[PDB]
């Protein structure tokens, strides 16, 4: 890797693990649009197994991307549209208090306050459908925007619906397949478990246990070899053979609503470019991005902006990860860690190494 | 061409030329992408000369089209969005009722009221400034269509400003170039008249007067070939090697409002197909095309869909157009007359035509 690449992340990622106490982490660097790679620390840490480039992290919420990708291709397939009444592709959910509320205000959390998570204890489908029919909306739809699980989880279960395919094998078939993700899984299956690293939380090993709409919310784990395709994937679209797969990475990027400087896509957020640092690095920390904010509706929704810092923030239990890129600058960088360190530092690493090297 | 298509066009298209009295006519059918061409009649009725392949007609309101996807071309390159208020392009439009008018309300006729056609002394850039600053909205924004010149041709002289070029190089070095439709013109060159027909209206030869806004409205005159070659781009908007253009064809494509079964793109107008026919038919005649009705926005916009009838319909005092095609079957027509006959015609003759090969 060029050296300029070498030197800012050296500098800036090894004081972050040991300011973090991260176990293990990968980085990956898209610059030029070719990818350099990083890696640090152990994926078990008893085991004293090294961190590689084959180690599968757990990407927590920056699955809501793949989720939001996988939805874009659906509505390019013609199999669903955002303005789309909930209730068409799942009509036993009869109550009042869903009329108005869309497959658009569903995958970008302005439903009207889903929750950010779905309870524990909701298993079975019947839990399932009990909680939406008494769910009871905070706001009245597209008015505010509250992060939540239980919105764009629900949006990427009925999103696949039409095909008639499981989320899961849409989701392999549609998107990781064509674009060649071979090491990107939402069940790690028993030939890869060699690789699948573990999270570590107050110094305990640990994996994201099972959860409902775990598949279509966080739970996605990858590489930083797949990841960093991922983040190609994104930054040029127009380079991806499918047509339907093609048009829906550029539909997750469109500006359905703003708050702030900010834009809601569909899994991924955007800022534009220049963007101000201590408004993305403030702007993640959980106190801000897990609170309810007033979203003004772009009317219609801005096709993927060029001049865009375009990122997503994702965790489980034991990881923590983050992915952001810009398109105008053939730029972005990908940061996966088995440990579930704070947003803001995360971010504040991403910014000082892709605004050094444009 | 196969006998199959000569035979549908040569018996729909020659009880058309003698029951409507049209003195010449071009038409193109787009069979699986390849284009086939007919032609009847005189281009000039007093020199005898003939309808020809290289025959220049004047499109009328299927300029429109061309308006469309240049301003979706403009977005594409992020010089505007359909989302900003019309007096960011026009900071001297002062007047109150433009608070809350965007350019995706001008595009879509959805404005509240704009008339068909600019005052005839509407000529000075400042008189269409005063005509805009006077104008009075029957209605709120997007809550009715009216079709109309002054709102679309509008939205044409806005979207291309902040590229600094005229409309007129702006399509030329966008759109025409581009697509190599190297005998499409806003104004005719001396070089070019001798192709140029005649348009007839009782009798008279006659062409096109210049008025505000022509250019972005209805002041388009292309070749048989050259308009061949527009459908077959809009048909495979993904074969175009210019990223923005093909983006532009796509926005253009994509639904914002509907009427009664008919969906209103950027220029280009939509029904899904199957259609009825009588429903296209009918609804071309101008009783309804013309005709204030209430629309139901699509909350977001549905991105081309590529089962739907795409189609445009077009007049000037002596000639008469019509464009539709069929993306799912690569199927396509277009029909140019030197007579403005009912569009009704036009439309249940380009209905039989394609049904009839699928
Ligand atoms: B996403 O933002 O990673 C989803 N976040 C959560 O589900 C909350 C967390 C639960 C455990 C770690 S973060
Ligand atoms: B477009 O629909 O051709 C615009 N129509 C007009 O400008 C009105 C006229 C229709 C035929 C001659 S002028």
């Amino acid at each position: 890797a060029p050296q300029q690449i070498n030197d800012i992340v050296h500098r800036t990622i090894t004081p972050l693990i040991e300011q973090q106490k991260i176990p293990g982490m990968a980085v990956a660097v898209i610059y030029q649009g070719k990818p350099y790679y990083f890696t640090w620390g152990y994926a078990d840490i008893a085991k004293k197994q090294p961190v590689t480039q084959q180690t599968l992290f757990e990407l927590g919420s920056v699955s809501k991307t793949f989720t939001g990708v996988l939805g874009g291709d659906a509505i390019a397939r013609g199999e669903i549209k955002l303005s789309d009444p909930t209730t068409k592709y799942w009509p036993e959910l009869t109550a009042k208090q869903w009329n108005g509320i869309t497959l658009l205000h569903l995958a970008t959390y302005t439903a009207g306050g889903l929750p950010l998570q779905v309870p524990d204890e909701v298993k079975s489908s019947s839990d399932l459908l009990r909680f939406y029919q008494n769910w009871q909306p905070a706001w009245a739809p597209g008015t505010q925007r509250l992060y939540a699980n239980s919105s764009i989880g629900l949006f990427g279960a009925l999103a696949v619906k039409p095909s008639g395919l499981s989320f899961e094998q849409a989701m392999q078939t549609r998107v990781f397949q064509p674009l060649k993700l071979n090491h990107t899984w939402i069940n790690v299956p028993p030939a890869e478990e060699k690789n699948y690293a573990w999270g570590y939380r107050e110094g305990k090993a640990v994996h994201v246990s099972p959860g409902a709409l775990d598949a279509e919310a966080y739970g996605v784990k990858s590489t930083i070899e797949d990841m960093a395709r991922w983040v190609q994937s994104n930054l040029k679209p127009l380079d991806i053979n499918e047509k339907t797969l093609q048009q829906g990475i550029q539909l997750a990027q469109s500006r359905y609503w703003q708050t702030g400087d900010m834009y809601q896509g569909l899994g991924w957020e955007m800022l534009d470019w220049p963007v101000n640092p201590d408004s993305i690095i403030n702007g993640s920390d959980n106190k801000i991005a897990l609170a309810a904010r007033p979203v003004k509706a772009i009317t219609p929704p801005t096709p993927a902006v060029r001049a865009s810092w375009v990122h997503k923030t994702g965790a489980t239990g034991g990881f923590g990860s983050y992915v952001a890129f810009i398109p105008e600058k053939e730029l972005g960088i990908v940061m996966l860690a088995n440990k579930n360190y704070p947003n803001p530092a995360r971010v504040d690493a991403a910014w000082q190494i892709l605004n050094a090297l444009a």
